[PDB]
């Protein structure tokens, strides 16, 4: 069950830290900015400062609960050197590997702390990077929440919006935006959080596992296994993964892509950056390219490889 008053006990935490030095808040100023060609809404983080095993041991002033739930499960650490004011790590309490699955209490953890913190209207994020292509910067594995941009719309909503939460079948493929350069697959998830349960959520991250699995594992075995990487979004109104060939981006811009660029949040650390992308904002289309697989919409897994 999820610390009573989470939402309260993130932000006196995370006042007191930064009142004390506890942690230390990159400025940052960001602004929406959109794909001519695609249509896809971006938001665009510029932190110059930026060019300028942290939960074995972690500062106590930063540990919002000890343990997230009754179990030694998961305890929230705040992040230290934050860009997004608030930005929390759910960390597995004993050590496991970043680059294993999700489990399903997982799932059910983040959702709740979702529902959690969105008082039941702000809007919060929940991201998973796994795997060394996913921007992952750590071993230990952990899940990371972030409040989204007040105006931003990022492309899954419409591509979710007023579609029931279903699953996939030989039928029916998880949703995938064709206009967007990269593979991805996504499920709505039901409007209220009473249709919602561990299995739910657990049947939801397996399909869309086994569609993200393809393009490393070949079932024609006319290739060897490639690692496994790829990144999990998490919002109250639908779930989605992306499967990741590059950690970083390849010449304009050369950007780290985490989950965050994924929903259209991209972070860059310099000026010259940062014009490139307000006068061509199509570059976030490529760099996302560069750092996933070419979108599959309309294509069965199964001719992937074949």
């Amino acid at each position: 069950m999820i610390e009573e008053n989470l939402k309260q006990k993130i932000h006196d935490k995370f006042v007191a830290a930064k009142k004390n030095g506890h942690l230390k808040v990159t400025h940052a100023e960001s602004k929406k900015l959109k794909d001519p060609q695609t249509t896809t809404q971006y938001w665009v983080t510029f932190a110059p400062s930026l060019a300028l095993d942290p939960f074995a041991n972690p500062d106590e002033e930063l540990v919002v609960t000890e343990d997230l739930n009754g179990d030694g499960e998961y305890k929230l650490l705040l992040n230290k050197f934050p860009v997004v004011p608030e930005h929390s790590l759910l960390v597995t309490s004993e050590f496991k590997d970043q680059r294993s699955a999700l489990t399903p209490s997982d799932l059910m953890t983040a959702y709740n702390v979702l529902c959690s913190l969105q008082g039941d209207c702000e809007r919060y994020l929940v991201f998973y990077n796994c795997g060394p292509h996913s921007g992952s910067s750590q071993d230990h594995k952990h899940l990371q929440i972030m409040q989204m941009p007040e105006k931003f719309i990022p492309f899954q909503d419409v591509l979710c919006n007023g579609k029931d939460h279903f699953l996939p079948t030989f039928n029916a493929e998880p949703l995938q935006d064709d206009k967007v350069s990269f593979a991805h697959f996504v499920l709505p998830l039901p409007e209220s959080s009473d249709q919602v349960d561990e299995d739910l959520l657990a049947m939801c991250y397996v399909s869309l596992m086994q569609r993200a699995l393809t393009f490393f594992q070949d079932w024609t075995n006319e290739s060897p296994e490639l690692t496994k990487s790829y990144n999990v979004l998490l919002t109250k109104k639908w779930i989605c993964v992306v499967p990741r060939s590059h950690a970083k981006s390849g010449p304009p811009l050369m950007l780290n892509i985490n989950s965050t660029g994924y929903c259209g949040m991209i972070l860059v650390k310099d000026r010259e950056k940062l014009e490139n992308l307000t006068e061509d904002p199509h570059l976030v289309d490529k760099s996302l390219l560069q750092c996933g697989f070419p979108n599959t919409a309309g294509q069965k897994p199964t001719e992937y490889h074949y």
